[PDB]
């Protein structure tokens, strides 16, 4: 059976499980079960299932080189699917709540969940809570007796927390650190002294790379009982490296990809985000360009946003991007080679992960 | 050492642990560590610590009748404290997010967290995420090798989910079920046909009783390794019974307790909540009174809110409250007696739980 069909069937099975449990143990009525079904579908489905399918891919890699009974192969693939869904549901939680937090309008060419007429923020916040609780319900049901349950739960928990910490880094990235204070309304930075490579890297490492690259890879190793084919330090290093690149690509697209291709109107400039474009621009600008950036960034006025974009185009950030890209290629290739020592298979899964990221 | 001082010291220790970990493993800077310290203090502290101290109380009960080395007594009490804090932090998560969801103004005589000037909703949603993630960080650190870890995590997870389901029941309680639809803005009920005892009981069972009464009791049994001194069905039954009563008391206070005593301006009437007062009123009203209720409930206009309150006073709901109270006394007493069969000690902890609830 093809991987994607297996993964999508397991979605149906897990949905059915979750909703039947709600009826049998949580006293739910049909109409609220329907609302939850529709929320699950709207918030978990319609992406490329990169995260979840990486779990499946890593597990299939190991199946090709490990002796097992057929029933065990099926069990391992079922567990990889269920694990993949845990990650997709965790993403769903974060996108729901992030869209509310940011006051976002669209996501992947549809209204943000909270914007749906019969949803509202009051319900959507809670819906996103439930989305993450469902990851744990999945795990405890499908993996109750599994030898990797402890490790899987403890890793999930660490990634989830890393992610929330990353969110805090992101939403606070246009404040001056020394001015953080719950008691005082936070002004936007005037000096942009915290728009540095090191600070950018910390935001992205936590906000995105743990759940998007580390967790899928390591959960594939966990359901495969294969964590000893790898040096975990290398898996981390490669995950953080590819995940940074992913986020740089996303930063570039927010500014330059037409909205109907992007699936939204990018607002990083108006939101004063610490984006790769801003940090790279500030690293090569002259004094006059820096002043012009400060006078126009983080402002809703479309004239000012057009001034920031022009500053970026004139600064030939495309060539800094090509150079960053090259260096990442080098380093990813290096890490793949080091991974081949202990596991050719796992190194190949990481190559596939890289290829998929490098072309989007 | 007195229980409360032990509990408050363990808060300090757990805070220090969490914030030191953020510096050592999550690359946090001092100013963001300070923001998190202040958020933890503002959102977890200043209540009566009923939930957390019930864990400690149940565990002390067992210590008085169980042979142990001193070091073991300390360990058990430390674990009860840490478990108590997990519950207090879980409450904190739910109050932060609930206050945002509801657009609330105050809570326990201070502004809701999201209303703090240097917080905002954008940060507060995430802060409440972190508050719940911290429960898991506590558990995995302090209970890593403990024999009750699995059971504790699986129970925590079930309560958390019950709670989110309860929130969904609550926020949807003034809608007609058959009209739930993400695509359609939800009108308030006109018939109030879902303002019934059975429906009220379902809201409150899930929204409050699992985290406020069930979890504290059962976590005390878990850290005591005492789950075999009880019949768990009875613990559930008593938890749900006392927790319902707690919520009825809270419903009555929202309407009738002066705001400076309440710690907020009660808005259940304007919010069209399915409160005990509304359900009891509808169960004894005549046709004209029902019509007057419908024409005035769920409306911000203070004149209409005064009309609902007058309808409640004239309906002598105080006497329905005395009658409900009596029946709960009967049933709680009955359950305490059944609990004494297997455990006098645990039955006494449940009596103390009842006494504390019955007088507030
Ligand atoms: C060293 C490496 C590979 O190039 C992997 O950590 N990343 C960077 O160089 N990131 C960076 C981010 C923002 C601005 C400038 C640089
Ligand atoms: C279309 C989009 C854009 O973010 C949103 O659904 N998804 C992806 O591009 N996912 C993806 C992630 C890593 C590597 C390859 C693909
Ligand atoms: C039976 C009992 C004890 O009295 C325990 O479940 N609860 C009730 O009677 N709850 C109730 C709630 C709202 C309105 C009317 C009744
Ligand atoms: C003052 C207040 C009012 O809700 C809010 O902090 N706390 C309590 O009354 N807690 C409590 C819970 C159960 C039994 C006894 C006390
Ligand atoms: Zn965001
Ligand atoms: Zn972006
Ligand atoms: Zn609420
Ligand atoms: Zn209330």
């Amino acid at each position: 059976m093809a991987s994607m069909e297996r993964f999508l069937s397991v979605y149906d099975e897990v949905q059915a499980f979750l909703l039947d449990q709600l009826q049998s143990k949580y006293e739910i009525d049909p109409n609220r079960a329907r609302y939850l079904r529709i929320m699950m579908d709207t918030t978990c489905l319609g992406g490329k299932y990169f995260r979840g399918m990486t779990v499946v891919n890593v597990a299939e890699g190991f199946l090709a080189v490990t002796q097992h009974d057929e029933a065990t192969k099926e069990r391992i693939l079922h567990d990889a699917c269920v694990g993949g869904w845990m990650i997709e549901f965790l993403q769903a939680h974060y996108l729901v709540e992030d869209d509310i937090m940011d006051g976002s309008v669209m996501r992947r060419g549809k209204p943000c969940w909270y914007r749906f007429p019969g949803v509202t923020t009051q319900c959507a916040i809670n819906d996103g809570i439930i989305l993450k609780s469902w990851t744990q319900i999945m795990a405890w049901h499908y993996f109750a007796d599994r030898p990797f349950l402890k490790d899987l739960l403890c890793l999930f928990q660490k990634v989830d927390y890393a992610t929330a910490v990353g969110q805090m880094y992101d939403v606070t990235s246009m404040c001056d650190s020394n001015k953080l204070d719950p008691e005082v309304a936070q002004p936007m930075t005037t000096d942009f002294a915290e728009f540095t490579p090191a600070i950018y890297k910390r935001i992205v490492k936590y906000k995105t790379t743990f759940y998007t690259y580390l967790l899928p890879l390591v959960m594939g190793l966990l359901v495969s009982e294969a964590a000893a084919s790898v040096e975990m330090n290398l898996v981390e290093r490669v995950a953080h490296l590819i995940g940074e690149y992913f986020q740089v690509q996303d930063d570039v697209m927010d500014c330059f990809t037409p909205p109907e291709q992007l699936g939204k109107v990018g607002t990083d400039i108006e939101d004063a985000k610490c984006s790769w474009l801003a940090v790279t621009f500030l690293g090569k600008a002259n004094a006059a360009q820096v002043a012009e950036f400060k006078a126009n960034y983080g402002e809703k006025d479309p004239a000012k946003v057009a001034v920031v974009k022009r500053l970026y185009s004139k600064a030939n950030l495309q060539a800094d991007f090509a150079a960053y890209e090259a260096e990442v290629v080098r380093e990813v290739e290096s890490l793949i080679e080091q991974l081949k020592v202990k596991s050719p298979t796992f190194a190949e899964s990481v190559a596939v992960v890289w290829e998929k990221t490098h072309k989007r």
